[PDB]
């Protein structure tokens, strides 16, 4: 394994500053490859942990806890070592989802933090917290990037918009905690609005509290993201406040440790 | 008014290579207020030359016909000559509409050939025709701009699925003539896509034949654009083919004249 990679300060910066940083080509195209095999066994497979868009698959969660190959990719040298230091900390998988957008399909994402649904859904104590979105295809104009609010994120969580019992919502959009509108207007007339993009095999870090939204493909490309949320293992979220299950929101806050070269 | 304005010899090199090209700032924001509430009148008394989107006002059609304001703009010293120049001809209004895309709101808009309409429910003989969509709003990356693929002209006309008796869904997501998949595919492998953006006040020039498509705007912000059909003189509509009213196929072919100052 290549001596672990780090963000250089600069890097570090751009993403406190923004709330969100891309590396363009961390995985090959061999790599991605195994990823998308994999992301489609387990839209095969997953049986309650899928969600479907009148819908073919949209999304799967919780991946890492029944898949070797998603299990050894949380502990990359090629990703755990920048959550560590984006985090402060040893850190372990919240959660785990893949979100494909196929071509000519899709949906409009209602602007959201998602620290919001870990903290009133799941007991997470605060928003030390960030999630990486492997590109397992190029990401554009056009199929439907995440689109973020840069510096967003500095309001802290924001007051939001509830509809919905239980969870069922905050898988779907329509989504359980929505920003509705002056908060947007003002927000983006403050800050602005960016989708970052970048080849297949990047990485897109971004902040728990960070706005995001996204639109339709109306590419005749796909957009599958496998994304990993990191924790940091002091800010575990407290099992006591917990309404949802081990594959939405994880419970076993051992700390991540890399994985190291072997011969098989 | 100023010496008519004309195109230079890059910019239609331009317009004819890509089938679209933006002029930044062609009106004023004083001038585009104007239209701007023009608009709103006109979706206000429009009666059944609007369309509505669940929605609100989304178009308004034929509205040179009955506003004396819009009948003017299309005879401005910054459009008609342009028009001229580019087909090649005296031109006359075949179509025009308003199509507004409110902050938050908005529709996925298949991808589609304006000309297939024209041929098929008007008569258009050729695509000797083209559209100025004047931007009453800034065109972003967020707010639905129309989405090309540059060069998709030089296809001339798509075999293309149709949808509907009569024409009641020529002005709908969902449209008629649709381009569905390999086409799009293959267009899109060989050309790309482009999404012209531009200040408010900016127009947007595009071929009777260049496929587009938009998406919502998830922006806090309007889009709102007016957008003028000319058609060719020489290329007017067989009038005994057409199936449509005179508010979205005109029937007066007579060669426009431009706008001259007066007193009033
Ligand atoms: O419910 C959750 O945990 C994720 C976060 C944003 C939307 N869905
Ligand atoms: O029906 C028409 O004439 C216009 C052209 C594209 C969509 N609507
Ligand atoms: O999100
Ligand atoms: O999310
Ligand atoms: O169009
Ligand atoms: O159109």
């Amino acid at each position: 394994m290549e001596p672990h990679d780090t963000l250089s300060p600069a890097q570090v910066d751009e993403y406190r500053k923004n709330g969100f940083l891309v590396q363009e080509h961390v995985f090959d195209e061999e790599e991605i490859e195994l990823l998308r095999a994999e992301a489609a066994q387990e839209f095969a497979s997953g049986g309650e942990r899928v969600t479907v868009e009148t819908g073919i698959v949209r999304g799967v969660h919780g991946c890492h806890l029944y898949s070797e190959v998603f299990g050894r990719l949380v502990r990359s040298p090629r990703l755990l070592p920048i959550a560590r230091q984006l985090l402060r900390d040893d850190v372990y998988v919240h959660q785990f989802k893949i979100n494909a957008k196929r071509a000519f399909k899709g949906e409009v994402w209602e602007w959201h933090q998602d620290y919001t649904f870990w903290h009133h859904e799941d007991g997470m104590p605060a928003p030390r917290a960030l999630s990486a979105a492997i590109f397992l295809d190029e990401v554009t104009e056009f199929n439907g990037p995440l689109t973020f609010v840069p510096g967003g994120h500095g309001s802290g969580m924001i007051d939001a918009d509830v509809k919905g019992e239980g969870w069922a919502n905050t898988l779907t959009a329509s989504l359980k905690y929505s920003l509705d509108v002056e908060t947007m207007r003002g927000l983006i007339e403050r800050n602005g609005m960016v989708a970052p993009k970048g080849p297949r095999g990047s990485v897109l870090w971004f902040d728990a509290n960070i706005p995001h939204s996204s639109v339709p493909n109306i590419s005749p490309f796909d957009r599958g993201l496998v994304l990993i949320t990191y924790n940091s293992v002091e800010n575990k979220t407290d099992v006591t406040r917990g309404t949802r299950p081990e594959w939405l929101a994880a419970r076993d806050f051992t700390p991540l440790t890399a994985l190291q070269a072997t011969s098989f």
